[PDB]
C-alpha cells in the first residue's frame, strides 16, 4: 500500500464516483467478479482503501451498491458457435444474467439498496431478526 489504509466513507465514495465517471471508467463496461477484485485490489494498493465496501445487491435485475456514496449500478442486458465461444470464453452470476456498470447520481439522493432490500442487511436491516432472515430465505439468499 503507497498510502495508509482506510475505510471507505460515503464521502470518499461519492468523489470516487465522480472522478471515474470523468475518466470515461465502468460506464457500459460488462460486470465480472474478477473485474470488481481487480477494481478493489487496485484501490487498496493506490487509494489504500481496505476492500470491505465494494458490495452489491444480489439480484435478480438491477443491482445496488449498498455503500451510501458510491454512484454506480449494475444493470442487466440482453451461442451455437461452440468452438468461437470456447476460443473466447473456454471456462459467475446467481442468476444467469449479463450486467454491465451504469453510473446514477441519483443513488446519492435515494439509498435505494437499504430501502428496498434492507434484508439484505441483515443485523444492519433495522428489521426483526425472524423478518429479514425469513425474506432472504424466501428469496433464496443465504444469510449462513
Amino acid at each position: 500500500p503507497k498510502v495508509p489504509l482506510r475505510t471507505m466513507t460515503p464521502r470518499l465514495a461519492r468523489d470516487m464516483s465522480f472522478l471515474i465517471k470523468d475518466k470515461g471508467g465502468l460506464e457500459g463496461m460488462y460486470y465480472s467478479r474478477r473485474r470488481h477484485r481487480i477494481l478493489d485490489i487496485y484501490l487498496e494498493k493506490e487509494e489504500g482503501i481496505i476492500p470491505d465496501w465494494h458490495n452489491y445487491t444480489h439480484g435478480p435485475g438491477i443491482r445496488f451498491p449498498k455503500c451510501p456514496g458510491w454512484l454506480w449500478k449494475l444493470v442487466p442486458v440482453d451461442e451455437q458457435n461452440d468452438e468461437a465461444n470456447y476460443l473466447l470464453h473456454p471456462a459467475d452470476d446467481p442468476h444467469g444474467e449479463t450486467l454491465v456498470w451504469r453510473f446514477d447520481p441519483m443513488l446519492a439522493h435515494e439509498y435505494v439498496a437499504f430501502k428496498k432490500y434492507p434484508e439484505e442487511f441483515g443485523y444492519q436491516s433495522g428489521l426483526p431478526e425472524d423478518v429479514w432472515k425469513a425474506k432472504l430465505k424466501a428469496r433464496g439468499i443465504p444469510f449462513n
